[PDB]
């Protein structure tokens, strides 16, 4: 399928990476279009979803159940087959929590080189706010032949040691709440405080809450607004983003990579649940980025 | 001070490393004797303690507040000075939770090379069970001149990468509950389940609950009982022990090192809170140690 040419999107660096609700509704029933719901709430799809939408749950479908890592290429191909997704399909992903897990799913798809993956602008909440059609019907279509690919981490994923290496050398962006950034908490204010033995941020990390890039409706902010927000980023920068479990940072990862067109942006998916529990890693508290 | 020559202790490999309550009570008021309470419950000392006892709390006194590591040598010397402990003092440590944190404090003292550190056999709970004297009085004596030493981790502490290296090569002992070992839980049954993103044990780890080495009263089991329990350990072994935050494993560390006289035993203090949150480390579930 081709891109949404809506004026809301044309100013973005990769306008092909977002769609509007009107576009999606029009293009339902196209053979090459896959619609995927990805939520924090693993049982939210079961309450009602966009017609034609399949569920891909980040923890249960995309993570290894034993080791802290994603599934392999063989598993991903098996998943695509049973979800009715072909290699050349346009995949449009949406979900709750301001598209956090939808962006995270898009990022995971990118690990496996799926080329055309897009977000529904404003996600599940905008869809419902605008009283658009939902259904309990689950699509039956299955496919075969999705290629078993090499999972390609290096371009878009940063690991603990990678982060340690770039401290002071590259932009590091903490996208969490001020409570988390300053070291008052290890989780968001409205989430049970439990996950890390130390609180703070990674030295040199700058604080830019993920939500600065979206408006009240859940839609991404304009190119102009986003350009200002991340104006400090230069063409030669290899930006790293992080949060607690990588979901809010994948949202920022998406903003930087596709809406602003920045290159070499990596998500440090380990994030604070790794960093704040690791023995002998540098941590700073309070409002200052800190140094070395 | 010299060792407790009580027949209860003589069979142990290092009988100098334990004392009886009768010995301690007799030796109170000796100049070279320091008595330290170390608890899980940071405010338990304040409710009543052994006369002459000072408090050393593992988290607040012995840990760096920002980074996941212990304090440095300069800080330790400052701590010893204000607690009235001299370099040549006999330090007897006791506490709640079956001497877990007392053993952990002993281990930390050993990091800083304090030579004569002992546990009160049966700890705080036996002392109270036998209705021995407590007080609310806090000792006032302070000292100066405790040496600033090099903290010496390598002999007795294992780090994440060290553990990864010895998998299959050396004995690895998981001292947690069966629920934790098999991957049903990430914390003890009677503790809130919250701390790790993955559950299980480290591949090759064998399950020996810390409590097999102590009796109902909190006292350590006999040499004979302990020899049987850890009979599988050979002279050339470099044993590694672990739990969740290193406290139960320091208990086992103490049993192996001082009561059995095993050499090159290390505590992997990072333990499950590190391992079960680290990206891409091997994890196995169920009852089998597992392999490679």
């Amino acid at each position: 399928l081709p891109a949404d040419p809506s004026p809301t999107l044309s100013a973005y660096a990769h306008p092909e990476r977002l769609v509007t609700a009107d576009w999606l509704s029009a293009h339902m029933g196209a053979p090459g279009l896959a619609i995927v719901e990805s939520d924090e709430d693993v049982l939210l799809y079961d309450v009602g979803h966009i017609p034609g939408a399949v569920k891909i749950d980040w923890h249960t479908d995309l993570n290894d159940p034993r080791v802290r890592d994603y599934i392999n290429g063989e598993q991903f191909a098996e998943l695509m087959d049973r979800k009715g997704i072909a290699r050349d399909d346009t995949v449009v992903i949406y979900g709750d929590k301001s598209n956090w897990w939808a962006a995270y799913a898009l990022w995971v798809f990118t690990l496996f080189g799926h080329a055309d993956v897009r977000l529904l602008n404003g996600g599940r909440d905008l869809w419902l706010a605008e009283r658009r059609e939902t259904t309990l019907d689950v699509p039956t279509k299955t496919c075969t032949g999705y290629p078993v690919v090499q999972r390609n981490d290096a371009p878009i994923r940063a690991f603990r040691d990678d982060v340690l290496a770039i401290l002071g050398a590259q932009p590091l962006i903490d996208v969490r709440s001020p409570e988390e950034y300053t070291g008052k908490r290890t989780h968001m204010p409205d989430y049970p405080e439990e996950g890390a033995l130390r609180a703070g941020h990674i030295p040199t990390a700058v604080h830019i809450p993920w939500g600065k890039a979206a408006d009240e409706s859940g839609r991404f902010r304009s190119r102009e607004e986003l350009e200002r927000l991340y104006d400090f980023i230069n063409p030669d920068d290899q930006t790293v983003v992080y949060c607690r479990i990588g979901e809010r940072s994948s949202h920022t990862w998406f903003v930087l990579t596709h809406l602003l067109g920045k290159a070499d942006v990596r998500n440090y998916d380990g994030s604070w649940t790794e960093w704040g529990n690791a023995v002998r890693v540098p941590i700073v508290a309070g409002e200052e980025p800190g140094v070395v």
